[PDB]
């Protein structure tokens, strides 16, 4: 036999010895070591002491594992462990002075995301994805992107699209003192006022530009006909504008970073546009830059703390 330990959490860890004939599948059930199954394999004489993450049988691991996670997905860990099998093999090099990824496993929209989650204000409610956040911005990203994956029921290799993915973060995150306001005015049906909070209160798809949709955008009633939604009030660190992929003019300084997209639906491939002293671009662990920028863009994502329309 040897001794090891288990956890669901890396934090919590449980004493064990394992009878080197048996293998931990059997002894402890679906069994793993930085990120790769170990099910089916015996004890050998090098784990002597190491951690091994094991799935929650009992109700202290259940408890344990929803205190870290916020999940009770019993699949959950081994999604996790799936991804991590290959995050923990990208290279995470520094790009000014952002942590990036190295293309690999169609990784280009996780790459994106994660430079956008360095310069948005955001605390995520999991403390496994908080801590692992943490860790990315120092440079070590690993459990944060195989996080990402998981918590975005997303797997390595598929196709991702960053909006979606942002969003499905989002609800994660801490965006619940979050509030939007709107006015919508049809020349039927009259002017009508809309709160939102949340997840909502931060994300519109329609148009790239702020500023428009302050100054109000073309939508449709319910009396058939068109009226107008303007922003009255936000209440958010950020806001994020998505619309399709488009030719768009950035300039330094209005903005503070955006994802830009070519190709075609689902299978084109995503770049990061970020507003410093000059305009970056950056494509994994590539980086160019430009005093000026027109290309297609689909998300746009600016600074905000408190905004009050006049109307
Ligand atoms: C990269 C990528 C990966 C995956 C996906 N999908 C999974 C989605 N799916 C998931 C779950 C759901 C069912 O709930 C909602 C839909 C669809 C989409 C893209 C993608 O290409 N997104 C962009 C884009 C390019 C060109 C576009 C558009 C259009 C509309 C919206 C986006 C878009 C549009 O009209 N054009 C001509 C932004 C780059
Ligand atoms: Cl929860
Ligand atoms: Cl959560
Ligand atoms: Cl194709
Ligand atoms: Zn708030
Ligand atoms: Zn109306
Ligand atoms: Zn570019």
């Amino acid at each position: 036999t040897i001794k090891v330990f288990t956890t669901v959490d890396n934090i919590n860890l449980h004493t064990q010895v394992v009878d080197m004939s048996m293998t931990y599948g059997q002894q402890f059930g679906p069994t793993y070591l930085d990120g790769a199954d170990v099910t089916k394999i015996k004890p050998h004489n090098s784990h002597e002491g190491k951690t091994f993450y094991v799935l929650p049988n009992d109700d202290t691991l259940r408890v344990e594992a929803f205190e870290y996670y916020h999940t009770t997905d019993p699949s959950f860990l081994g999604r996790y462990m799936s991804a991590l099998n290959h995050t923990k093999k990208w290279k995470y090099p520094q790009v000014n002075g952002l942590t990036s990824i190295k293309w690999a496993d169609n990784n280009s929209y996780l790459a994106t995301a994660l430079l956008t989650l360095q310069q948005i204000e955001l605390k995520f409610n999991p403390p496994a994805l908080q801590d692992a956040y943490y860790r990315a911005r120092a440079g070590e990203a690993a459990n944060f992107c195989a996080l990402i994956l998981a918590y975005c029921n997303k797997t390595v290799g598929e196709l991702g699209d960053v909006r979606e993915t942002m969003s499905y973060l989002f609800q994660h995150a801490n965006l619940d003192s979050c509030k939007r306001v709107l006015n919508v005015v049809c020349k039927t049906c009259g002017q009508q006022q809309t709160t939102l909070k949340g997840v909502e209160a931060v994300m519109y798809m329609g148009t790239l530009s702020y500023e428009q949709f302050k100054k109000g955008v073309q939508i449709p009633c319910t009396c058939g006909k068109q009226a107008t939604k303007y922003l009255v009030q936000q209440e958010s660190p950020f806001v994020m504008m998505s619309a399709p992929p488009a030719q768009y003019e950035l300039k330094h300084g209005t903005f503070t970073c955006a994802s830009e997209y070519t190709g075609n639906y689902q299978c084109g491939h995503y770049k990061h546009i970020t507003s410093k002293e000059t305009l970056y671009c950056i494509d994994g662990a590539l980086l160019t830059k430009s005093s000026e920028y027109k290309g297609p863009i689909t998300d746009v994502f600016y600074k905000e703390n408190s905004y009050t329309t006049t109307i």
